């Protein structure tokens, strides 16, 4: 298990992401950020905390409660850096597989040890040497330590071959982080988060982005117009808003034989020329 | 193996027993002549796009039991869930030439992984307007070559059998199939139409999201899971094309036709 520092290069990044199949980038987000994440979450739910004498929404997509989340951290340099030398030569395009709330409850017991592209079909397809089918980026608000259920992760695991077995405990490396890093973890990474034996939450959020051509856990179909048009247009097209282009230069996604932004209406030479009668 | 022309009536599994020996068949009298004319005009008053373009393609077309009865015994049990892929007007102007002989699945980058004897990664109903004959460009199929290992050579033209068909009939075309239309050496247009589905796993050619929320409400339960309206069930109990953890079709407010207090 690596350690590396925000500046690293991308091809060592990449480098060790081949070699041990995982790795930390430190500081990948500053607190302010992951914070903010939290605090947008808890301004949604609204759930009722009551006071200490007498006198709510259900959670949805990340992109939808947080702002932070669908304007900054879903444009994060590192995620595309990672993700397009990790599906473009092979599909082309990508976009968002999904992306959850890791809050670790007090007393909770150990995660079963797992790779996360077990629920993909075409898993069984797949060999070690071919790319992932998705990768996730698992970001620490509260401190990652071994007693608050910091997430394991056993490295070169992702090289063994299909079918074999779960690896062991005992050969489990433990995750420490401080707030504002990052575990990347690609589909085929054996992992699980740990018991948390403390009196406090472990929180935390993830990202995850996967092929193009693979149909995204989440939808965001749902979400409000007004909160598709302020996200960048890589944002659009990672939330299933644009028309997707495949190695081969095939489009998916497309509404009849145009692009899919083109039939909804989804402004840039208006700010980009002071003449225009929009600007 | 070989191509096989069946009536509608017959059974299920002979039509699987076919695909799997053979690889493609042709289905008579797939569509009724009332159909076939409404969709050429409902088509010809909007002038792919297919499911806006034409109610009845939208309302009666994607809900073909034949095509849900195939879909479900191809897909079910690998994939569960499966969903539309894409649809588009077969038509062929006279003097057009031979069309590449090809796989309809080629475009799919995991091809590459599949064997023969995996399911298919999408299939085909190719419907006819107008008559399919050899010398109009009717859609020529070779059987058995979806049984062929992938980077297998094209067919040589001489293999490759014309399918012939009435209004209405469908050639069933699984992405395995090598297949190309044929050149319409007749003064006449060839026209036909098609639909397609894949894996619900899999990123559909074409996105619906465009269409208006009153034509979605028209859909069916059935047609708008086809169409991405509604949350996917993997055969694994799994979901995907979900709204937060709840399902797509609760978050956007799309039994009322069972119960009457509804
Ligand atoms: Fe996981
Ligand atoms: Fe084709």
């Amino acid at each position: 298990l690596h350690y590396v520092p925000y500046d690293t290069p991308v091809e060592d990044v990449m480098r060790i992401l081949k070699e041990s199949g995982t790795l930390v980038i430190r500081n990948f987000l500053d607190q302010n950020t992951v914070q903010k994440v939290q605090d947008e979450v808890d301004d949604y739910v609204r759930n009722w905390n009551p006071g200490p004498k007498y006198n709510t929404k259900q959670p949805s997509n990340l992109s939808l409660m947080s702002k932070t989340y669908r304007c900054e951290v879903l444009n994060h340099p590192w995620m595309h850096a990672i993700c397009e030398r990790m599906f473009g030569p092979t599909y082309g395009d990508y976009w968002f597989n999904g992306g959850s709330i890791l809050h670790l409850e007090p007393g909770e017991n150990t995660q079963p040890i797992h790779q996360d592209h077990v629920f993909y079909q075409i898993s069984k397809w797949r060999r070690p040497t071919d790319p992932d089918l998705t990768i996730n980026f698992t970001m620490a608000l509260t401190e990652f330590t071994v007693e608050n259920g910091g997430t394991r992760v056993c490295p070169g695991s992702h090289l063994w071959e299909n079918g074999h077995a779960s690896p062991a405990e005992e050969d489990m490396v433990p995750v420490l982080m401080q707030p504002g890093d990052a575990l990347i973890l690609p589909g085929s990474m054996w992992h699980s988060a740990g018991a948390n034996r403390t009196s406090e939450y472990r929180r935390g959020f993830a990202t995850s982005f996967h092929p193009c051509h693979f149909t995204p856990i989440e939808s965001h179909h749902h979400l409000p117009r007004e909160m598709v048009e302020e996200m960048t247009p890589l944002v659009q097209k990672m939330l299933g808003f644009r028309t997707l282009n495949l190695h081969n230069n095939v489009k998916v996604w497309k509404a009849g034989e145009g692009n899919l932004e083109d039939a909804t209406g989804l402004a840039k030479l208006a700010a980009a020329l002071e003449h225009h009668h929009h600007h």
